[PDB]
């Protein structure tokens, strides 16, 4: 990231949980991955204010697509987005996360090992290890959508309310994420049945995101709708 434009403008919280999630990816066997058109770095105006983005994307034998994307639009709205895409074979879940942040501080922290499974449910050794981290405690909790049925029984939620909690939600998700990695070590290749539950997990929970119309008029208000629609299904939330 020392090579990023974005990183020094960014809330440091954003600053932080891109960091931590970089450090848990640097020492493992990546693989670029290429977006659609090489994506790197891009920007768009209409008649409002300009939207900056900068994407890294990789892939594993685990993980079909590991996306890290940092966004600013003009001074005011910066958002940090990552989501890593499981190989179906290995049937492991998605971490996903996705903080919004402003002038005035963060206004949305997301983040979520969700499931894949048929039953809706975690494996049973993530539902353990994450039982075993406690509830987290957070003052402004905050309620998901519809469309959020896709995120797991211990998906965070909340406008962070001071710097304790941001402190925590980092925390947390740094422990998500080493919780991730160990049981991708761990993990075997599944049945062709299973694979496909898996990859039907998956695919739905594409269609849901693309259900979040926060993200698109961001992303509308810059580009415009067909962008917007190219974008949020062929680079953020591509059905497999
Ligand atoms: C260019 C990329 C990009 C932008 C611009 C973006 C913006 C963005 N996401 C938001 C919400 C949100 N974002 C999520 C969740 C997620 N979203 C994800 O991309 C992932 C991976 C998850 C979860 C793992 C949810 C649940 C909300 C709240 C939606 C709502 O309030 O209706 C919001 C509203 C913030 C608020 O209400 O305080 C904005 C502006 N998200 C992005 O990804």
């Amino acid at each position: 990231l020392t090579n990023s434009s974005l990183m020094p403008t960014l809330n440091p919280m954003i600053q932080q949980l891109a960091l931590a999630i970089a450090a848990s990816w640097q020492s493992l066997p990546l693989k670029p991955y290429q977006l659609p058109e090489d994506l790197g770095y891009v920007e768009g105006r209409l008649e409002g204010e300009k939207l900056v983005i900068e994407n890294r994307c990789y892939q594993t034998p685990q993980f079909r697509k590991m996306h890290l994307e940092l966004a600013k639009v003009g001074k005011g709205l910066d958002d940090l987005h990552c989501v890593m895409f499981p190989e179906p074979l290995y049937g492991l879940p998605l971490f996903g996360c996705d903080i919004v942040a402003g002038p005035g501080g963060v206004s949305a922290a997301i983040a979520d090992l969700s499931p894949t499974q048929s039953d809706r449910q975690l494996p049973a050794a993530y539902q353990k290890s994450l039982a075993e981290l406690g509830q987290p405690e957070f003052e402004q909790q905050r309620e998901l959508p519809p469309w959020g049925e896709i995120f797991s029984e211990y998906c965070l939620f909340i406008r962070p309310s001071n710097v304790t909690e941001e402190e925590r939600f980092v925390q947390r998700v740094v422990d998500f994420l080493q919780i991730h990695c160990h049981q991708s070590i761990v993990a075997e290749p599944l049945s062709e049945a299973q694979t496909l539950e898996h990859r039907q997990g998956q695919i739905h929970y594409c269609q849901q995101q693309q259900k979040n119309d926060k993200t698109r008029r961001v992303l509308e208000k810059a580009f415009g709708e067909a962008w917007a629609e190219r974008y949020m299904s062929q680079v953020l939330f591509d059905v497999i």
